[PDB]
């Protein structure tokens, strides 16, 4: 092969990124300046408001959440801001999404965490409702925390989303889900979520119509 | 003319729609020589809704027709069908379309080149080409012609034209395309199959 | 695999591009607006003055050069502007460079030629002086034209460069080489080039200290 | 402490420099557990130029020392050597360095963590760490620490310090690094091996 940054090899195994359209966007969380490649004006991944909210919550509740060495999975990670912040806070982070997102997700993770966080993040395809037992078998993959931000949108496969949330929530797992409430379907999803998860409203961000929920699975 | 691309990997695949047993020559070496999940769902819809749609004698254009199953089904149902794709796809498209429609549908279907967003005014002038329906299946995926695709869909959508678009949803970009489609078309979800991640939409061009 | 633009699969097989540093630069040659990803301020490939000069020559001498269906190889192609222009003019273009250049080279070629030129360009590693018989055997790879722009720079392996130029110049092959004359080593290389190639000065670009040479191999 | 990374793929590789037969434990699973072409060329240079360089009792730091061949050779030649790398590389680096220098060179070499550009003021204060030579081999390649690398080279280059840097040239970025190195160091090409694409430079920090 070529003598390159070894992390770049995993990047080469994802769908390529249409980078002409992507620009460097700057954030600051958990004491660090963060740079995210996003495609704001054309096709490609972007940071959503739910991410901004969840990142604020994580930086502010870091001591309580005890992310140091926690095993974390993010569903619908997008460009990766939340997974980056979780990694800065010391978690073992697996960031997941659809195949066209994974390259830029991995790139963003590398650019913000390589040799400067406790654990190198992992990037993996996870299509909601598909191949869960095959790729994320409960018996081999317990997560202390499952993160999700702005994964509820009317055109997504939302029962597959709920099924995935449930699948990844074992006894002890804490699910942190932030969303902007844009449409009636979002409200309807919250009612479905509350039926199966013991649900707590942790924070409200009225300025962005974002709410942050904790879900632990009812026994 | 059109001659099929000379693949050594052609297979004869067997389908049944609108009451006819249909054979489609396919090759995995080209997306356009493969029947995709959107095609199956759209064929099932056309077969089940033929009465409502009044395809009898309707003028229809299919974009990205690939191996031609949807165009065959539309011809079987009595439409005047124009099947379009990239120049290299046309040979096998015409072969399949003719094998399945010659002397057995109401109207012989036509095959024409239509590269998305290229020379639409010159190749398909509105002064002479009006479609009652535009059909599209599995044309949205992670490729570099998404804007040109939407432009083409808009172009072919004169007032009165109905667009029927089926697609498997695979990529973040597919959802972005859907959002852009809804900005320009009054959109109705006709059917959804979460197991196969397929949606089928009607689009009517917005004027307001 | 994934249902993606099929050209993107070849892109995934090259060293990844550090795209945060790359910006879209605009050129106009051979009647077309061209967009090139370049890394001007940091590590990554850029367009050199020799490219600008050679592109001007190609657009202006298109009829004479008869690039339609010509088999062309570019050595040290960089971000790919020259190979793009050659492809627009109708040539079968093989663009070559060191492994860290090939991804962005291929990307630039795709963004400017996919479904809009006569022949899809090829991208291949070609390290000067290495693996020539193995990867570009004269008996299977005859080129009508070999292109090179600003490939002469003092810190490169310039005898390996000359050896490569010679290797790729069969009877009938026309070598078009543009360079800015920056250093004494550049002048010295020109003297070496003239010793082995029948050399003609085709054009001088005094405004950028660029000269464009034709070389045909002495028999 | 430092313990070698637990690879199942360690091999015992055999070198001869400065008159000693040297054994280096290597693993292809880490760049830092492999001897690279720059190392060989730099060792050959140090062996051939030892008289001129007055390494006897010289204080020397190696950055990116990897499996430690260059540091071993420098110790053999009588220098006080500090070998540095990433924390995961240090175990095998110390193992090799000790196996080859314990009770048989003038000065026992030291192994210390030095992640390029990280906490240099805190970990290697100038108030207490002056190197007569800084050594580096094959530390330039297509990685995301090139600026930090150069910063580190500059940091360790106090007035009087000589930097010796050997490298295989593989990538366009390697040449860009060389251009940036020459902006900040008065640079001399000590040796060049086109067949193996290796160059060896001396750098002295510029003040003018
Ligand atoms: N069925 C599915 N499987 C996996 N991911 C999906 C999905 N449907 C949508 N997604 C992903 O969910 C994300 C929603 S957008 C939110 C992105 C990110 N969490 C942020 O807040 O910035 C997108 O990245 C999208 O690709
Ligand atoms: N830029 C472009 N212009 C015209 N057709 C294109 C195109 N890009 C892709 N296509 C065509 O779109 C099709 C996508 S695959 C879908 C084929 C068929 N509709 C089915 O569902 O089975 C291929 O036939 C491909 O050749
Ligand atoms: N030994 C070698 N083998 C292959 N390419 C080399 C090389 N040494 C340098 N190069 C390449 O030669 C190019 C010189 S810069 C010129 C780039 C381009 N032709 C333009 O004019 O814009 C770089 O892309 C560099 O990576
Ligand atoms: N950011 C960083 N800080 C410190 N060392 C680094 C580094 N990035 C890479 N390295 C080290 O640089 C070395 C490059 S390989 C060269 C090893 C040795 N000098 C030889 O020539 O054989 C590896 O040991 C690697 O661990």
């Amino acid at each position: 092969s070529n003598k390159i940054e070894p992390s770049l090899h995993s990047l080469q195994k994802f769908v390529p990124t249409d980078y002409a359209s992507y620009t460097q966007e700057h954030y600051r969380f958990a004491g660090k300046e963060i740079v995210i490649q996003e495609s704001i004006e054309s096709y490609g991944a972007v940071v959503w408001p739910g991410a901004m909210a969840l990142c604020q919550y994580l930086e502010e509740h870091a001591e309580e959440l005890n992310f140091q060495d926690a095993k974390i999975l993010e569903i619908g990670a997008g460009p990766g801001l939340v997974s980056i912040v979780a990694s800065i806070l010391g978690a073992q982070v697996t960031a997941t999404d659809l195949p066209d997102v994974l390259g830029n997700l991995q790139y963003n993770l590398l650019k913000n965490t390589l040799q400067c966080t406790a654990h190198l993040p992992e990037v993996k395809e996870l299509v909601w409702g598909e191949d869960l037992d095959k790729n994320f078998p409960k018996s081999a993959f317990y997560y202390d925390y499952v993160l999700a931000s702005d994964v509820v949108y009317h055109h997504y496969f939302l029962d597959k989303l709920l099924t995935t949330m449930v699948y990844l929530s074992q006894p002890g797992t804490v699910l942190l889900w932030a969303n902007k409430f844009r449409f009636s379907t979002d409200y309807e999803f919250l009612d479905k979520f509350k039926q199966v998860f013991d649900t707590t409203l942790l924070a409200e961000y009225p300025e962005s119509s974002v709410k942050l929920f904790k879900g632990i699975l009812k026994w």
